[PDB]
C-alpha cells in the first residue's frame, strides 16, 4: 500500500495524516494560537496551549501513546501548511473500537479535510479488520461536528447525557458510530 508512507498516511493529492515530529511543534502551536477564541468555545484544552512548550508537551506525549498503541494521533498536512489533527483518542484493542478526535484551523474549514481523512483511516484501519468500531462523540450543539460524521456515514446511537465538561458545565453529546 504506497499510501502508507514513513511520514504519513497520504489521503489523496493534497492531504496528508503525519506521523507527529518535534519539527511540527511551532507551526502547531501558531495553528492553535490563531484559533484559540473559536476553539475553546468546543474544546477543553485549547484554554492552557499559552506558548509553543505546550505543543512541545503534546507533540512528546502523542508519540509515546502513538508507540504504544494507545492513540493514533496525527497532524493533517493540507498543500504545504499543517491545517489541523486528527486522531483515534482512544484505542480500546479488546473491542476492536477506536474513538474519533479532529479539529481543522478557521482558513482550513469548508474544504472536506476531515471527512476526507476520517474516509482514509476507516478503510485503512476498517477495512483490514483492525478497527471493528468507530465512535465520534461530540456536544450536541456542535453543528459542524455532527454534519461531519454524518457525511462520513457514521449512524446516531444516542445522547450521552451530562458527559463533556467545558469550563466547569457538563454538556450532553451526542454518540455516533460505524461498525464495519
Ligand atoms: C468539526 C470541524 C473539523 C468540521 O470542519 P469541516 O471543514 O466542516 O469538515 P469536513 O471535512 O466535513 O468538511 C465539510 C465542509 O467542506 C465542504 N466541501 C468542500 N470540499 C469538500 C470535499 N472534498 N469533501 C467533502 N466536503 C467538501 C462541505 O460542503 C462542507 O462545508 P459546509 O460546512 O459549508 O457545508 C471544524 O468545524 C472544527 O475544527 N471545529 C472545532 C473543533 C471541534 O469542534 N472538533 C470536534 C470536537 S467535538
Ligand atoms: N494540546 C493539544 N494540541 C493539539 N491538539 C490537541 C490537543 N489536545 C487534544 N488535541 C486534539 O483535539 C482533537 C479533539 O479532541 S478533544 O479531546 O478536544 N475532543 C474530542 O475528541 C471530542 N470528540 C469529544 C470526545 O471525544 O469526547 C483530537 O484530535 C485531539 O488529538
Amino acid at each position: 500500500d504506497v499510501s502508507l508512507t514513513p511520514s504519513g498516511i497520504k489521503v489523496n493529492d493534497e492531504i496528508t495524516l503525519l506521523y507527529p515530529a518535534l519539527k511540527y511543534a511551532e507551526e502547531l502551536y501558531l495553528l492553535i494560537n490563531q484559533n484559540k477564541i473559536n476553539f475553546i468555545k468546543s474544546m477543553a484544552w485549547p484554554a492552557f496551549v499559552n506558548n509553543i512548550s505546550d505543543s512541545v508537551s503534546f507533540i512528546e506525549q502523542s508519540m509515546i501513546d502513538n508507540q504504544n498503541e494507545k492513540a493514533l494521533i496525527l497532524f493533517i498536512k493540507y498543500k504545504t501548511k499543517i491545517a489541523g489533527v486528527v486522531s483515534f483518542n482512544i484505542i480500546d484493542h479488546a473491542n476492536k473500537t477506536a474513538y474519533i478526535g479532529y479539529w481543522l484551523g478557521a482558513n482550513f474549514q469548508g474544504k472536506g479535510i476531515v471527512t476526507n481523512a476520517i474516509n482514509k483511516l476507516i478503510q485503512e484501519y476498517g477495512d483490514s479488520g483492525v478497527i471493528k468500531r468507530f465512535v465520534i462523540k461530540c456536544i450536541v450543539d456542535n453543528k459542524k461536528s455532527n454534519a461531519t460524521a454524518l457525511r462520513c456515514g457514521f449512524t446516531l446511537e444516542g445522547v450521552l447525557q451530562k458527559a463533556e465538561i467545558l469550563n466547569g458545565v457538563s454538556y450532553d453529546q451526542n454518540i455516533y458510530s460505524k461498525v464495519i
